[PDB]
């Protein structure tokens, strides 16, 4: 029904440090005919599930240094690829991707796999979407690991969650320009700019899912949805603020990539106050937006904080 395309499997032959086996679902309710890929690592019977959500313009490859730490801890880790990214199917028109399309795909996945005792791991889009998930079924979520992300609320309710779209010129403005304007978007070049410590091989794993522009619709829509928040996103993100401030009673661990021009401290301190019980953030001086690239520190500290209360 949704015209979609699928990345050829050979594009992923030569991946650097990505030894995880694929799992796919093509029978989700509301997602007829679309195949979603997700990693399922560690013990499939563990009590704890770390649900690892990625953002723009990445994929589950992003969580590759953190996955083995969470798995060795005894947890089951689920790291799905949103449709339009990684190894899931990719709808061809940008009009098909909406906040709820991706949100509902997450609640569907979660119900489909019946995930319980979830430690939500978010950053960017994975947090814009992922932070509005617990209020939907509070009982299945028990901890949160939040790296640079916030809620897509209206400007008046939280100016901090909106100011970054316009200032500074080299933060979000540049990021969106680099993503929506080029008629020939090279994701390996994009990633090396925004994540300067990546090796060539790593950079190239981020361009792996997209052979040509035709597979990039999902990638182009995300930034435009940060810029143009529709009513449903606004409503639902507004309502999640209340959930984190008042309803939330789990364990949280926050890690800020200090060099992030997009969602660094001016956005993370504010988020930290709205999340009940959130503790002092772990500032990682050398990390930019992709906190995950400095991921192992994050995973072991989180697990250390979490054990120190369990
Ligand atoms: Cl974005």
């Amino acid at each position: 029904m949704i015209n979609a395309i699928r990345t050829p499997d050979q594009r992923f032959s030569n991946l650097d440090q990505y030894p995880f086996s694929p799992n796919y679902l093509d029978d989700l309710p509301g997602y007829p005919g679309l195949r979603a890929h997700y990693l399922d690592e560690g013990n499939s019977d563990a009590e704890d599930v770390f649900l690892c959500l990625h953002g723009e313009p990445t994929w589950s490859y992003l969580y590759r240094k953190m996955i083995p730490v969470f798995a060795e801890s005894g947890a089951r880790v689920i790291a799905p690829d949103f449709f339009g990214f990684g190894k899931s199917d990719k709808p061809v028109d940008e009009e098909d991707y909406t906040f709820e399309f991706h949100r509902n795909f997450l609640l569907a996945l979660i119900e489909r796999l019946d995930l319980r005792n979830i430690t939500l791991v978010v950053q960017d889009w994975g947090g814009f979407l992922g932070l509005t998930l617990p209020m939907a079924d509070p009982s299945r979520f028990k901890r949160l690991i939040i790296m640079n992300a916030c809620l897509m609320t209206d400007p008046v309710t939280q100016p901090a969650f909106s100011a970054f779209v316009t200032q500074p010129a080299d933060g979000f403005t540049a990021w969106k320009y680099d993503l929506v304007t080029p008629s020939d978007l090279r994701l390996d070049q994009f990633m090396k700019r925004w994540a300067p410590t990546l090796t060539e091989a790593e950079a190239s794993a981020y361009a792996a899912p997209f052979p040509d522009t035709s597979y990039q619709a999902g990638v182009r829509k995300f930034p435009k949805m940060v810029a143009q928040r529709d009513q449903a996103c606004i409503d639902i993100s507004t309502e999640a603020i209340s959930f984190w401030q008042n309803d939330w009673n789990g364990q949280t661990f926050m890690a800020i990539g200090m060099k992030d021009k997009l969602l660094g401290p001016d956005v993370m301190y504010p988020m930290k106050a709205l999340i009940n019980g959130c503790p002092e953030p772990l500032e990682i001086a050398d990390a930019g937006h992709f906190v995950q690239e400095f991921g192992e520190q994050v995973a072991r500290e989180a697990l250390k904080h979490f054990a120190e209360t369990e």
